[PDB]
């Protein structure tokens, strides 16, 4: 409301900005490595099939 | 009535001014702290709830 101690709106805006930052970091990863699933964290199943294929 | 030893009306005026002074002090606390339940005396149940939540 009119609270001075805690304002929710900065918290919501920071959550949105943090989501934007994480997805931007994911695009930075996909760009710098050229691989949509560069490691097991991206997708363990597809990464395992690709590792056996390689 | 016409007594000079004591005048009740001044006592009632002092009582109303004291009530105004307590309301003003409560407003000063609500302003400088920013909390309507800053301590246990404002409301013990809401204060304990907020304390456990924090």
């Amino acid at each position: 409301l009119n609270s001075i101690n805690t304002n929710p709106g900065a918290l919501l805006a920071l959550q949105n900005l943090n989501s934007t930052n994480t997805e931007l970091a994911a695009t930075q990863g996909r760009i710098n490595t050229g691989k949509k699933v560069a490691n097991a964290k991206d997708n363990g199943a597809i990464w395992s099939m690709a590792k056996m294929q390689s």
